[PDB]
């Protein structure tokens, strides 16, 4: 099957692009790059952990904005490619308050405003930070959901040459991918 989106009523009138244009600006970025991630504040977290996982997740250090990556996800660390984010990507959750981790069975949304599921996305550790996982993931990470929007832009476009990041929740919903959450 295909990508399939859920999202608060709120953003019905909203198109994708400019909700996740917004999001991204609302989650900033938390400066996760050489010589700046000196702590555990701005680095995120994996489930189980400590480097791979079925989740990465991530708070802001600007706001109570939060994702979840979910997959099969990978990260280097000091192995060569360094820094690298890799494996399967199936879905990116958007919203506030993030909650558990490793330590409690999962991570999961307070309040999920948005989440963009079957992204069918696959990259391997030898593509480095070329890799299409690792620049979505770091989009979000970095205040540019750009990567993301492309990704999600295809997608559509392979459900139906009408729908695009331009579309509307709503539209995308009637077009039978996306649904409005049931308590908003």
């Amino acid at each position: 099957m295909s990508i399939s989106i859920s999202y608060s009523t709120t953003y019905s009138g909203w198109t994708v692009a400019d909700y996740l244009a917004d999001w991204s600006a609302y989650f900033g970025d938390v400066n996760h790059r050489p010589g700046q991630v000196v702590d555990g504040s701005n680095t995120g977290g994996f489930n189980p952990g400590p480097f791979d996982g079925s989740q990465y997740a991530l708070k802001s250090t600007a706001s109570d904005a939060a994702f979840i990556a979910g997959g099969d996800l990978h990260y280097t660390l000091f192995s060569n490619p360094s820094h690298t984010l890799w494996g399967k990507l199936d879905s990116i959750a958007l919203g506030d308050t993030l909650t558990g981790g490793a330590s409690s069975g999962g991570y999961a949304l307070d309040s999920q405003e948005v989440s963009f599921s079957n992204l069918g996305l696959d990259s391997p550790i030898a593509q480095g930070r070329d890799g299409t996982v690792h620049k979505v993931v770091y989009g979000l990470m970095s205040g540019d959901s750009s990567a993301l929007q492309g990704q999600i832009d295809a997608l559509l476009k392979a459900v139906d040459p009408s729908l695009s990041i331009n579309s509307t929740f709503d539209q995308l919903a009637a077009a039978g991918v996306a649904h409005a959450t049931p308590a908003a």
